């Protein structure tokens, strides 16, 4: 079976793992056990290793209280000696408390370095310990050159010193570090990989480990259901047919998952698959079915939000216009009986931004125009379309109707996530305009440089991004973590090329094991 096979999709929302009342009740015995763990003294390193494992294993949505007691304590010990001169301790300590908003400053690394700024080179046995610190480089903010010294002398040492490492589970983890590292990785598929390589970790804990997988089946049985619902929407609404040469709806709902994995987030997660499918197809109207001056009356019916002057579109864009209008009148309603607030004018602005967006490059395009960079920058923010879904995921967790209004004008934290998203998706493909292009043109650099430079820019703006993460005076968690999710899932499905267009690609492996199959027990 398939993920591009829909029949198979519909078919779950009957045929999804079956949770059985032994399982709820073991998984009750066995949350009980891990927060005894929690609880219980433990060396202050050892409590960090509890905290970074219940994470990996995606089992943090179960401990969130516990999480922060545990990350809270660890940042006010007062006494440095349990990690001092520490690398993999002052690694880890610096990442989990930076990840969750508490402020470590670069300095902590200073003792690992010369008098020249230079990361002692006795530090290669303890590759684990370069491991920490790779990870930890990741959090880094602009400004920060200890940590940037750090990454680029921890993938040196981890790719020379992989070949040496006799330990096979730490060989498996520096080769998915290299790869990307955790805090580039969506959370949800992490927890997927991690779960099968725990089990083979050297001190691993059997009751996190069934604990894990119990909880992952659970979380992935509700995704299942959500998913033939939504494939049996996409089918009957005949939106099947308006995709151009496309069968990729599991993907929409894997990067819907990855900005929010937790079954509490029903409608965030469903509410953003609908929206987002749905931009697939305006995509596909902008980009394949319509002309600039027809394409212009469907961006101004957009303003006006109206169906009323419509009958001067043309066929496919009349029907893919009133399917964009329609599900998102129909989302504003459902928002407006279960939160009590009108979405609908934040709903609209979201998506005049974005068909303006997509008039820009068409409009581009059809002239033969190829922008400067920032110029096309500041556009492909809006135009790779996470402003529209990072502001219909804060639609479904706004405390009010007056809180919709913190997301005019585009706040920082969806305008860097949703910069990163568009370069990375510029850096996974290959007549369209992209970062690639407008670089080459505006210096006259090489297809090759250009894009060795763009990825020094997503470099760049995740340091933006991650600092713009402690600004937790209009936003907060979880919609931080939505917001990082989404460009997570960018680096997943781009990662080797164009993992999300492309109907079939290495990308059904992760979306097989996270989505449709379950983990075995016994």
């Amino acid at each position: 079976p398939s993920i591009w096979n829909y029949d198979f999709l519909q078919s779950l929302a009957t045929h999804h793992n079956i949770v059985e009342e032994r399982h709820l009740k073991l998984a009750e015995k066995l949350k009980g056990q891990v927060k005894f763990m929690f609880g219980a003294p433990m060396e202050p390193l050892a409590k960090l290793e509890l905290v970074d494992v219940v994470q990996r294993l995606g089992l943090n949505h179960l401990f969130e209280t516990e999480i922060k007691e545990a990350l809270f304590s660890i940042y006010k010990d007062g006494s440095n000696g349990w990690w001092f001169g520490h690398l993999h301790a002052t690694s880890l300590r610096f990442r989990l408390l930076r990840q969750c908003g508490l402020f470590i400053p670069q300095d902590v690394f200073k003792t690992f370095q010369n008098k020249t700024g230079e990361f002692d080179m006795k530090l290669c046995d303890n590759v684990k310990g370069l491991l920490s610190l790779y990870e930890a480089s990741y959090l880094g903010w602009k400004g920060e050159n200890i940590l940037d010294e750090a990454k680029a002398f921890t993938t040196k040492c981890l790719k020379s010193a992989w070949e040496n490492i006799s330990e096979k589970w730490l060989a498996k983890r520096v080769k998915h570090a290299l790869a990307l590292p955790l805090h580039w990785r969506v959370p949800r598929i992490e927890a997927r990989w991690f779960i099968e390589a725990y089990e083979q970790e050297a001190n691993m804990n059997p009751t996190l480990l069934k604990l894990a997988k119990l909880d992952f089946n659970m979380v992935q049985s509700i995704h299942q259901k959500e998913i033939g619902e939504l494939a049996r929407w996409w089918v009957t609404t005949g939106l099947d047919k308006l995709a151009f040469a496309r069968n990729n709806l599991l993907q929409s709902y894997m990067w819907s998952c990855a900005i929010a994995s937790d079954p509490k987030f029903k409608l965030a997660r469903e509410t953003i698959v609908e929206i987002g499918s749905v931009l697939t197809v305006v995509d596909d109207g902008y980009d394949v079915y319509g002309s600039i001056d027809e394409l212009d009356l469907y961006t101004s019916s957009v303003e006006r939000w109206s169906c009323v002057e419509i009958d001067k579109l043309p066929n496919t864009l009349k029907l893919i216009f009133m399917s964009m209008f329609n599900k998102t009148n129909e989302v504003g309603l459902r928002v407006q009986h279960e939160r009590g607030y009108n979405s609908i004018p934040t709903f609209i602005k979201a998506w005049v931004e974005q068909c303006k967006s997509y008039q820009k490059e068409a409009r581009w395009f059809h002239g033969g125009h190829t922008p400067p960079l920032e110029e096309y920058s500041l556009n492909g923010l809006v135009s790779i379309g996470f402003p529209l879904l990072l502001i219909t995921g804060y639609v479904a967790i706004a405390e009010n109707e007056a809180a919709l209004d913190k997301v005019h004008p585009l706040p920082d934290l969806l305008h860097y996530s949703s910069l990163l998203s568009r370069l990375i998706n510029d850096i996974g493909t290959s007549d369209n305009l992209k970062s690639i292009h407008c670089y080459m043109n505006e210096t006259g650099a090489s297809e090759e440089v250009a894009r060795e430079h763009i990825k020094g820019v997503i470099e760049e703006n995740w340091k933006i991004l991650n600092q713009c993460c402690f600004d937790q005076s209009q936003f907060q968690e979880p919609f931080i973590t939505f917001n990082l999710n989404s460009v997570r899932g960018s680096h997943f499905f781009y990662e080797f090329g164009d993992g999300f267009g492309v109907t079939d690609s290495w990308t059904k492996v992760d979306m097989k094991s996270v989505l449709i199959d379950p983990i075995p027990l016994g």
